[PDB]
């Protein structure tokens, strides 16, 4: 029904990055939501969706950007919320810029981190179905099963 | 009284940085057990500490280590709780190489990851700390109790005095 | 005798590579203000102060910030004015944490961002008062009269002795 | 009528980078003049240039270069005006070998840099333009008009 | 007949790098297994394999892995057998997350880490060829003949 | 009580890192000989110390350099024998370059590549121990004991006291 | 008619790079030859043309190599003369392993160091005139027409 | 005794690096003059230098620099002779950005690039003895004699006492 997780993005054309995110929510059947929320040319809009995140029933709060990357930091610095952050590959770069303004945050106010690009994205989504796990047992059986499924699928040899 | 949330570190010279978030833990009443595991020297206590962490009752783990920093990484792939990873500063590479070795997870085995050293230690047990909370009412209350003093207790100017 | 220039940092730590800024101003009578505005502990306050500066009289803003350091990058998103960020040495990884949250603004907001440090915190300054410059000329000419100082003051042999 | 903002750069290679920042003062009605003047094989076009600057009438100069990007700091070296610089991305190190030698001025003779590569381009022709803002006020609402729009535009949710 | 080098990585994508170990232990007739074993999928899978190495007849384990690289060091924890380490070049950093993950070992478990690549694949079985070759007197005469054609077949001028 | 492994470096300034090297094989009781060999200042030294190695009797080389470090890989150039190279240190920066001018040797001649610094010389040594212990049953049991002594002797919590 | 410049590279994959250096030299009408010479493959190759050089009547010795780039370090310990070092675009860390395995070098025995890739070729061979300009006035001349020739050639603006 | 090699730097602080080059050049007997020039602060003293160096009979110019350091680039724009830069060490960024901001020159404008710090200084000194012996015999021998001594006095094993 109402969505728990909020994933957000700086652009559309973090969205390459973001929907393994999504995806993954969606095949855990975790409700949640997918927008564009940018620190630099939204502020207001970041303000007022991370302001009131909890009290709309959100949980966690995936937020990614690429470059000199503010949107998980400051999405944290307005909500009591757990925010995961993930670093989008920027073009020059390679999300070196990316991870360094998402990880290093001061001591304070959190943010959760996740791999440079796809990987990242996608292991948010299953850090984030590891938090809601903890008081959801049906979710938390959905859960066990997808990693029991990713360990026992791995081949024993490599195909040439 | 029992613990909910586990920090672990590869040795004792990780205890400078780790006492911070066993400090922040204490500090918002919550319950947690603080060990040595290292990845390399004890590779089957390791095993043994991740699959065991959820039936031991365990919600959160914290796992600090610097250099080739394989704790966090390895103890996320033996249990299903979520796995928060502090970078240790290490001596020759100022902790890049710790950072770099726990946060560039293959998808599939997420460790959230804190700043290097000791503001990501406090911050491990802060993220942690809000994790908990989303389902325990009155470590809620502590926190955004907590959050809402931090903002409060900012100066508004320097002490610019020679 | 109101404030033209604004000077902002997120923690009394910033205070001895900002001071550097402070001074210059003061030197070329710059009339300025200097405050503490943290992105992460007070955002409501940032907001505020970055919407109300042009209105307030001002006319530029030097902000800085190390670490994650998001504090110019916010204060540009919520002013017209220009920002001019300075990256402060931070302790592991020597400001290019601090260097890289600041300059590598996406399209669409700036941040003018100095060198790393007290040289940075200096040339905020002296690049304010270069725009300031352009229509006060009694500021002008203090700042012709600076630059020229500065290049008839270089020696022109090192002291070599023992 | 006669320019205002001077946008040079070291060589017809840094065009693609450059010709964002001369596109968005066109679109704000800011007359410039848009040069190549190389540091390393024209120095005595640079010295002309930026010693000139002012008296021509130009208020603010944006420099671009890649490698050892020398450019905007001699030009700064030269005059009085404020010089915005842009790292343009380099072939073998991405832009790290132009943004370091452009951002890291010692005091006493400023650059005010921004990102490496075309967002570098489009962000110092907009500082430039909030400069000029300052003492000019049609252009101040057009510029206000400008990041009113850009705020507007951002959609609420990616497409796929 | 038994394998004496065991070849291990973590996944299908790090063939294209380690194919180039199986092929040079081929070349010099070394009898070995080729497997895909997984630090962060498989953890039960890599204990066994390390703990079980030297009963097994391994002489030396060549481990290839990319990222937040593990599988080497895991498999040194568990085994007294020399462990030769390739860091697979990953898409954002290059590399470089998978050479530091690899080669800074604390003291008391090594890896004698390789090139980022192919060349360290190449070489890390070249490097386990030449530890056999120690105790090996017809693989000696081999690797002999390997490394005199290698230097003999160099030109001496370029082709255009 | 011949040497079975050489280690060499560039200059006593290494000697500190070295060392490490050597008090692990002298524990192990594997007889070596250490020396210098600087590959730019001694170029023929090295030529004839690389390519005369295994007539001599030596079954594996420990070479550490610092900076533009080539002693080891231009070592491999000349021996057939394995050589295992250690990262020294540099004072601006902090082993990176050595690192990187060790490790990333082309395909064709290999140097097994241990951590910058005196957990590398360690890390050589026994890596060396390793490397024989294929072939010397005795030493195989003290590489043993001494694994095993180093896992049983990790403890199981931090001191944790103020 | 004899060489006075010798280029020397690590393997037929460099010349993409250090033909650069080949077309400079000839352009200027400076005689040379240009070998590969394998530090890690060909050492004792290496260990007779450095020692050898002066006596052949080279003045100096231009070298590329890359990755763990050994090569005109290793050439300057055997030799005399000024050897000039070209870190070849590496596939990983795109020539900074390149760069500060040449640059580097300990107080006693220089490399003078070139950009990463072609401009650093070109830029050697540049150098080697400017060397041996300083005693061959038809050079020197022929030099001088060549760096006029760059500065009058830079265009005054960019082409759309 | 008139100068043949200029060593120039842009400010007193570099002259901590800078002095390794004037020793070696003075221990060759290599007669050379020593100035402060400051490519940011006194730009048309480094054109006038630069342009007039070979008609005053300089051959070789040795240049360090710091930071973003432009002043070998800058000497090279403006003379034919060959220059040879010297990174010195930064403070925050341990030279790396005064090694990229000298070595980097795109095509058609030299600078021969030597070590970050003292290293580097005293090796541009050797380059620029090596450059001015392919036309000077009694310095051929000299510098002959010089690099001979270096490597006979390498020592054969390390200080190993405790």
């Amino acid at each position: 029904s109402a969505p728990v997780v909020g994933i957000i993005m700086g652009s559309q054309s973090d969205w390459e990055t973001m929907r393994h995110a999504d995806a993954l929510l969606t095949e855990l059947e975790i409700p949640h939501e997918t927008l564009i929320v940018s620190a630099h040319r939204t502020p207001d809009r970041l303000a007022d969706y991370a302001r009131t995140a909890a009290e709309r029933g959100l949980n966690v709060i995936i937020a990614g950007a690429g470059g000199a990357a503010h949107l998980p930091g400051m999405c944290a610095a307005w909500t009591r919320l757990p925010v995961l952050g993930v670093p989008v590959e920027s073009r020059a770069l390679k999300g070196m810029d990316s991870l360094l303004s998402i990880v290093q945050m001061p001591g304070g106010v959190p943010v959760g981190t996740l791999a440079i690009g796809a990987s990242g994205a996608k292991n948010a989504a299953l850090l984030a179905a590891s938090i809601l796990a903890l008081f959801n047992p049906a979710l938390a059986a959905r859960l066990e099963t997808w990693r029991a499924l990713q360990t026992a699928s791995v081949p024993n040899s490599p195909i040439t």
